[PDB]
DNA sequence: CCTGACTCC
DNA sequence: GGAGTCAGG
């Protein structure tokens, strides 16, 4: 563990080389408007640590950051790019991202620091972040020399690991997936996160006021029907009321007690009317706790914007996730919750929300992969590997009839059935399954002698190529769309992605254009054996974009 | 801190 | 099948 570096007082010319590993350290998990605590640069000329108060107010260093011809290798470049946006500084020329590289090589490793990626190539001259900063209430930036060494060591690790990682991606035929898809997408996501979505707090607060009143009413009705006050939000207490006091049938148990899941309670409706009120209550309570209160807590008060973080290197299938707040699970199914969407508005006057969604993309993908003629044919002119039991329990119907449904289904679509058998066998033979754009998922459990473990792995083999291919497609669609927007000099920009949906905002005058441009780009992102179809709507709020 | 609830794709 | 947040405990 011996590594020389320069703890620099000012920026020098040799730090501004046209190829470098760069670390712009943001310690807080949520990097929006978060402090940059230190900077490290490793290049042909040496290793350098820089104070941010120094470097970020240096016109030549800012210049170098924003020069796309000066190439930087980094880890989680979106974190840096966004943290720098909040400092009023543009980051360009990121040519390698070790986080995304590690993610593509094996999503299951859960790589989320440089040390964890270095471990994939037995590189151990760098520490885990948690070891340096500590955890929870003990989390702290260490003394300068200790911080400086850690940052340089992370930069030095990125410097050395780039080629070994690119080399393995290439051998996997995933180099283009990184360089032409994930990396360009990262910059697009950074733009969306920094832009944020404006919220109508006056409307959200009034909705919360009315919701609190309604909750109270439902709450009292529940106590009356139960004959007792209890905590409805405690499955344990609720279980005692339903299955002991009221002696309702026990349909299901988990490891901690009686189940009170929505499925179960719906099945108990013929026994007592309290179960319908309880379901209603728990829906309203989630609206209040999460989509009123939890959302207001994360609104930036001066601008009324919420800024999500799209985790690009988390899910096992290639999807994004969205955190703090999650803007990919805003209610829509019930009118009561859907009204939440009225609080999501355009960031400027006389702008509108535009939403476009793929129709049944996973089913069209399956049609392509399996080359099922009947399914391909139907599309030219159901999501349930569900069993006869789950189907019966889902439709509240006969398990015998459910069995017959699945049987008939595979009769009609023998190509899908063939595919399901073949992809499982391939997974056992190779140890992983792959998506259209060569994303991979390893399935080491697929030959377990244990039935449950093996079965779950086989269902991943069936689902991951379909769900992951759909993720591939929409990611490419975002990249294509961005370019087309910039080419035509539209003011419209992306705000959100919701798996198979893109949400933008734009001047009212641009709807006519987007109505043609967005769907076309999305549909032409890849060419399958069946067509892609996209639906679209625009409005004064997210609610009205329907 | 985990579990089981609601929310979306 | 893939996710995140919340209250309760």
């Amino acid at each position: 563990a011996k590594m020389a570096f320069t703890l620099a007082d000012r920026v020098t010319e040799e730090m501004l080389a046209d190829k470098a590993a760069l670390v712009v350290e943001v310690v807080e998990e949520n990097y929006h408007d978060a402090p940059i605590v230190g900077i490290a640069v490793v290049n042909e000329h040496g290793r350098f640590f820089l104070r941010p108060e120094t470097a970020l107010a240096d016109p030549q260093f800012v210049a170098w950051l924003g020069d796309e011809t000066k190439k930087k290798s980094m880890f989680d470049s979106k974190r840096a790019a966004v943290a720098l946006k909040w400092k009023g500084i543009e980051l360009c020329g990121v040519s390698f991202d070790l986080l995304l590289a590690a993610y593509l090589l094996d999503p299951a490793q859960g790589v989320d620091d440089v040390a964890a990626a270095a471990k994939m190539k037995q590189y151990e001259a760098v520490r885990p972040d948690e070891a340096v900063y500590g955890k929870g209430a003990k989390r702290a930036v260490p003394d300068e020399p200790v911080l400086a060494e850690h940052l340089v060591r992370k930069a030095a690790a990125i410097w050395e690991l780039e080629r070994p990682f690119l080399d393995e991606l290439r051998r996997n035929e995933q180099d283009r997936l990184l360089v032409e898809l994930e990396q360009p997408l990262s910059s697009i996501l950074a733009e969306m996160e920094f832009a944020g979505v404006k919220v109508d707090t006056k409307r959200l607060e009034q909705m919360g006021k009315e919701l609190a009143e309604q909750l109270g009413t439902v709450e009292q009705r529940i106590y009356e029907l139960a004959g007792q006050e209890f905590n409805i939000n405690s499955p344990k207490q609720l279980g005692v009321i339903l299955f002991e006091k009221l002696q309702l049938p026990v349909l299901k148990k988990t490891k901690t007690g009686y189940s009170t899941s929505a499925d179960v309670l719906e099945k108990l409706a013929p026994y007592h009317e309290i179960v319908e009120n309880i379901l209603h209550y728990r829906q309203l309570g989630k609206l209040q706790s999460t989509y009123i209160e939890g959302l207001l807590k994360v609104v930036r008060p001066a601008t009324k914007k919420v800024h999500t973080i799209f985790n690009q290197a988390l899910t096992q299938t290639g999807r994004l996730s969205s955190t703090e707040p999650n803007l990919q699970n805003i209610p829509i199914r019930l009118e009561e919750g859907r009204k939440i969407r009225q609080a999501f508005v355009p960031s400027e006057s006389d702008w509108l929300i535009f939403a476009a969604d793929y129709s049944q993309i996973e089913l069209r993908v399956l049609a392509h992969i399996a080359e099922d003629d009947n399914l391909m044919e139907a599309f030219r002119r159901n999501y349930g590997g569900i069993s006869d039991y789950g189907l019966a329990q889902n439709l509240n119907i006969s398990r015998k009839e459910a069995a017959e449904f699945i049987e008939r289904y595979f009769e009609s679509f023998p190509g899908v059935k063939r595919y399901m058998e073949n992809i499982v066998q391939e997974a056992k033979q190779k140890g992983y399954v792959t998506t259209l754009l060569h994303r991979r998922r390893y399935l080491p459990d697929i030959t377990s002698r244990n039935f449950n473990v093996r079965s779950f792995a086989e269902r991943m083999a069936m689902n991951t190529p379909i769900q992951g291919s759909a993720a591939d497609i929409i990611k490419k669609a975002m990249i294509d769309l961005n370019a087309r927007l910039k080419e035509e000099r539209l003011q419209a920009h992306l705000l959100l992605q919701v798996h198979d949906e893109l949400i933008l905002e734009a001047p009212k005058e641009e709807m006519e254009r987007l109505c043609r441009l967005v769907p076309e780009v999305m549909e032409q992102a890849v060419t399958l054996r069946v067509p892609l179809k996209v639906d679209y709507h625009y409005g004064s709020t997210w609610y009205d974009a329907k």
